[PDB]
């Protein structure tokens, strides 16, 4: 189709800047994976039947394109933190990608390549708080694209696709707050700054509290899961069925872990806030 | 005796009450729960023997009666998100009545009832934020509700009738400052409104980090139940005690995740706050 | 050696104070044990080598002796909490200092003293909220002490001698802070007072977030033991694996529940920042 025609020039794109990087191999590294990823993916739709899951994996991988452009940019120039930055938004979207078409979402993969259009944004916005010093702002940008990572990965998991609206509709509303800020911050007004930057910083809680009671639907999901398998093992008691039980509890120790690790960078970002 | 007669004739209301409501049958399904556990409170009271015990479960009660009047008086009018909040508060005081009374406790049942005729004024104060055009205090008057339905659920596990008494003086100080917010909201006065209603959240903060500290001191009876369990296992690597070892990580992990779902309701009030 | 004899002085001068307590057994019970570690930590040390180590435990002892000078006074005059917060840091002391040594660290043994002179400032600091009116910066002092206690001991857990260091910077940071805050309480100016007080309070949460991290790091190290075990256990399903999974399971159960500890202690900051 036509439409596969342009994702095969975008596949050509990004195999000119896999191979424009030859000199840092990190990057080449997973600059190479989004290129099986997407052959994955367009293999995977066309398995599946619908175009429209094939259009919205080409958008998603030509902003991913972009993304690794920054991250060759941001190696010469720029925070060596906004260039793992760089890569962590790219393993997020090839693994965002995956699963949703995997799980065959039309919908999830769309807003998928919504938000991290929207991520590359503020990514962006970030780099005019490096050239207009602005190290305080850069950290607000970096933040607010890590609470979007944290936000696509488990709305992935619960294949929520409103989730990943939600969540682009308010990194976009904090994106334009920040351009906001940046301009105050040209433009002297530091009492309309300072109200925009905690105007951002309270986006950025209201994310990151949607992502925490999203990991908290995960862990009532593996809860119900732990309680089945318990009233299994009442009936049997056996040896193999121990070995499952133990394996599912650890599953459990793995999103508590990551939900306290979402609240431990929430609970930072009320202290900057107040 | 003669408290036990108005018992009777407080459960003749209830029956009135849930036979009055026949269109409804899921209100009419908790509504009748609550006439099985009054009377199994009753039956209960008489075998146990404190008078005392058997007048608070009439006080509460009858305060239930007037909670489940509101639960009708959900449906047709104000939000259906307060009719859930009226069934919740049900449920709770019904569950909350039954293990204090099986603990054999006359003074956490008083103040039960004193904390749920209390919640229940709390009730009626969002009824205002309704008519008076105000969402706003008609969450803060929700959350109130929601953080004194925790605090007697987990008071009640700890059978600490002092806690209750603390959740209960909270909330009725809490109840007063809404009433002066809406009386100032009446009254313009935005300077003293707003100062209310920030004095209300923190009110409300103050009861979930009493909850939290609570559900944290289960969380310590569980962990020494589950040392003990491990000295024992260490003595005797059963098949059937690694199966008693698995029930008890399991009621932990329960116990961490409402211990995880109160902090990350009570994280969004600082948002809110600050 | 010259400073192998001033330990001796110091541990005949903690004999002393051990023995002048001849009254409260409680203290003596936790002055003892102080004779007890540091004769442990010397031993150890010049079994180790290091004299340099063999230095840094006398400085830590001699504060620790101080300490506890200041538990004999808590009794008679002060808050019976300050005597709490006295003796929970004198067995805090004790194990950092056991554990840092048997790591073999010269340098974290020293920030631990360090860090321990510092916290002994800030109970100095404590006891002039309590001659001058001060009940509120008594607790900030109290809670700062607190923190700083959960710093050190998860921090020997890492073995990391930097956060030891930046948590003593901080502390000391904010101990001339409540200097300023009662030097400004005595003279009006109240306006610096609060502004004094709450840059306390950010300085608490600043070191409370990193008590968090802290022990999330140590989450983290658990679960790839706990994965390790597990993909041994699909090897060799036997009894006894299952046993020892057990134990590492409640091992990471015990981290967490500290880790929620400590974040509902911090959340409580937070509040009163607000």
């Amino acid at each position: 189709a036509i439409a596969r025609a342009i994702e095969v020039a975008r596949e050509v794109e990004k195999v000119a800047q896999r191979a424009e990087e030859e000199g840092n191999p990190d990057l080449r590294d997973s600059a190479k994976e989004l290129a099986r990823a997407v052959d994955e993916a367009i293999e995977e739709a066309k398995k599946q039947g619908n175009p429209e899951l094939v259009e919205w994996v080409a958008r998603a991988a030509k902003v991913a394109a972009e993304v690794i452009k920054v991250a060759i940019q941001a190696e010469k120039e720029g925070n060596r933190d906004l260039f793992r930055a760089a890569l962590e938004l790219v393993r997020a979207v090839i693994e965002a990608i995956e699963e949703a078409v995997k799980q065959g979402n039309p919908e999830l993969v769309e807003w998928v390549a919504r938000a991290a259009k929207v991520a590359a944004e503020v990514i962006k916005v970030a780099i005019q708080a490096e050239k207009e010093g602005a190290r305080d702002l850069f950290r607000l940008a970096l933040e607010l694209v890590r609470a979007v990572i944290e936000a696509i990965e488990f709305a992935v998991k619960l294949g929520d696709p409103e989730m990943v609206e939600r969540a682009a509709r308010i990194a976009k509303t904090a994106a334009e707050l920040i351009k906001r800020a940046i301009r105050a911050k040209k433009e002297g007004d530091k009492d309309q700054e300072r109200e925009a930057k905690k105007r951002v910083t309270r986006l950025i809680i209201e994310l990151t509290l949607m992502v925490l009671k999203a990991s908290l639907d995960l862990l009532r999901r593996i809860l119900e899961e732990l309680k089945e398998m318990l009233e299994r093992l009442e009936k049997n008691p056996d040896k193999d069925v121990i070995v499952k039980v133990l394996k599912v509890i650890v599953k459990a120790i793995e999103a508590s872990v990551d939900n306290q690790r979402v609240s431990a960078d929430n609970q930072k970002m009320l202290a900057e806030l107040a």
